[PDB]
């Protein structure tokens, strides 16, 4: 079953948090021969955080987030009508795109990897959750990108206000 | 500033300025002009279906779009968002809407629940009654960026979308 990510992961490879990194630079190094699942809710979440930076530090982030995406075998698609479903007998608390992300997730009962503190506490997730899998990750250029793009960092603060 | 009806697009628009179609292309053009210096909505999902599209494309062509996009969202007010829980259990109840994805329904429901004015190329969308009171002309068809953001345009103008790309996504 291909492991679903969030925004989280993705943008926790720049988290100043070194745990936090160290976590999403260990998931990525162990799926990048693989396939994961973003939804375009996630990818959309990442741009608007990358967007309000300055315009040196889109310049070096964005080439190797393409990279990734294009080089990875990402798998970016929208949910299914049976997730949307699902999501609005939910009872909550948590937002639109949290829902369907839960909603997706024990749907199609994926392995999943998150830093979202408000998803890691949900015991409707803890049968999907996934330990993080444990410097250079990529394959080299990748890797050069990588470095180039670490002047940009990640913050708690970064989620809560998109 | 602030606007209550502040205009919603998707992805057919924001893509629409790379169309093969001249016509859609300068329609869309059209639009961004109009509202360079003012309020634009689009959800976190169309932001995504935008660049699902690109990443299909090759290296090169993402690296001469990604700068005009990227300079585009910064310099011009879009208002990226997600959706509420009212618009979440409309998208829901709606039992006429099965035919269109889960990000369609969505994007159906904001507009409506909230009124918004409505700009897209989606054929799929403009044929849905309760739709209708809220779709707009499009402004006038188009230079009509900043000199170093129409550059930008220009140089990125090598990638181009096709009606089939919304499809595949």
């Amino acid at each position: 079953s291909i492991a679903v990510i969030d925004a989280t992961v993705f943008m926790g490879m720049h988290h100043s948090d070194p745990e936090v990194r160290a976590q999403s630079l260990g998931f990525f190094g162990a799926f990048y021969s693989r396939q994961v699942m973003m939804s375009f809710g996630q990818i959309g979440i990442c741009d608007a955080i990358i967007w309000k930076k300055s315009r040196h530090l889109q310049d070096v982030y964005y080439p190797f987030m393409d990279v990734l995406h294009t080089d990875m075998d990402i798998q970016r698609q929208g949910y299914c009508n049976k997730v949307l479903k699902r999501a609005c007998l939910e009872p909550d608390r948590l937002s639109v795109e949290k829902r369907l992300l839960v909603a997706h997730v024990v749907e199609h009962q994926l392995p999943f990897y998150t830093h979202d503190d408000s998803l890691r506490e949900l015991g409707l997730l803890k049968p999907f959750l996934k330990t993080f899998p444990a410097s250079s990750v990529f394959p080299e250029n990748l890797q050069r990108l990588y470095e180039q793009s670490m002047e940009m960092t990640i913050g708690k603060e970064d989620f809560q206000h998109v």
